[PDB]
């Protein structure tokens, strides 16, 4: 399938064990996508302070649309040195491998795969 619906935990920051995917764009992008496809990715919302916590390159879900069974359709945006590779909408959160942190809620997205 060209989308696949997902429940991604949204996990606090500072509970954070692997903060970030690895060491390129092209990497992050990658190692993102197959923990997505895993079942192995958390989602941390972005606000004030949470950025600089977490390691370059970052890996965005960003709304790609304006939500079937609940699950707002998103695409993958990178970013390193503030340049982003890709373009899309809103950010609902920045991605991180999940290893068993225990997460406050769940958002739903439809990824474009």
């Amino acid at each position: 399938k060209t989308h696949v619906q997902l429940s991604l935990p949204v996990l606090q920051v500072r509970d954070v064990l692997v903060r970030g995917f690895g060491d390129s764009v092209e990497e992050v992008l990658s190692e993102a996508r197959q923990h997505l496809k895993d079942g192995t990715c958390g989602l941390v919302e972005v606000e004030k302070g949470v950025l600089p916590q977490l390691e370059q390159p970052y890996v965005f879900i960003k709304r790609s649309d304006a939500a079937p069974h609940g699950h707002v359709m998103v695409e993958l945006v990178a970013e390193l040195e503030g340049i982003q590779y890709g373009r899309s909408g809103e950010t609902l959160g920045v991605l991180v491998p999940h290893v068993g942190e225990i997460p406050v809620a769940y958002r739903k997205v439809l990824l474009r795969k």
